[PDB]
């Protein structure tokens, strides 16, 4: 997903599920301390600095190659042969967030848990679960459909308190490896011969332009309410974890 201001959720989809998850987090009356979402939001700037340095510095983005920020369930890889992926990544800052945690460095350790966030976020988006890239045929279509998310992302908020809570076992690669095995099934339902096509003839024509986002939207829905109710499980073993 998009993560291009680092402030403002208007593109920055990462941010925005985030957002999202901690309002579930929040709706929750009966299970949730609302002073976990209270620490979230005190040590908010960091949050969003470890959120927004993923997709934008050493080494999370890998010199602009992104690697880190894929996984594909079936074989466990990233895009790149022999290259670090989400599961390991995402999991590697979730650990370094909660040590930091326990040893009361809470900017280290709200900056790392918003890059262990990011990597969550990402495997949940179909592409990065089946490592489909901006280079993938066709080619131009991952960057066109996330901007196009940011468009469309704010009608399909999680109105409840029900995130996943306790959807896979205490360890963060269970949830990383679960969510993207999902994102995966659901990734014909953003890309095939039907929306590859459409965005071909979208080059010179709007009819496909409008068509092929009108078909990918559904799934997009789907996508970002999932995205939501497991990253607000996810946050809540952190805490359960470390707190
Ligand atoms: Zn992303
Ligand atoms: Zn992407
Ligand atoms: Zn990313």
């Amino acid at each position: 997903w998009s993560a291009e201001d680092k402030h403002k959720e208007g593109v920055n989809s990462h941010l925005w599920i985030v957002n999202r998850a901690i309002d579930i987090m929040s709706r929750n009356t009966t299970l949730v301390k609302q002073d976990r979402v209270a620490q979230l939001n005190e040590w908010r700037t960091e949050l969003e600095n470890g959120i927004y340095a993923a997709d934008t510095e050493n080494p999370y983005y890998d010199n602009s190659t992104f690697a880190s920020h894929f996984y594909d369930p079936d074989n466990g890889k990233t895009y790149i042969p022999f290259a670090k992926q989400a599961k390991e990544t995402g999991a590697k800052y979730f650990k370094l967030a909660g040590e930091s945690y326990k040893n009361k460095d809470m900017k280290q350790a709200f900056f790392y848990l918003g890059l262990s966030l990011h990597y969550l976020g990402d495997v949940n988006q179909p592409m990065h679960a089946a490592n489909f890239t901006n280079l993938s045929y066709p080619q131009g279509f991952h960057s066109k459909y996330e901007n196009f998310v940011d468009t469309i992302k704010d009608n399909y908020k999680v109105t409840d308190g029900n995130g996943y809570w306790n959807w896979k076992g205490t360890n963060p690669e269970e949830w990383i490896h679960g969510a993207a095995v999902v994102a995966k099934q659901d990734y014909s339902g953003i890309v095939n011969d039907n929306t590859k096509d459409w965005f071909v003839k979208a080059a010179v024509s709007q009819e496909y332009a409008d068509k092929w986002r009108a078909e990918v939207t559904p799934m997009t829905g789907k996508r970002l309410m999932d995205a939501q109710r497991v990253t607000a499980g996810y946050i809540q073993l952190w805490f359960d974890t470390y707190g």
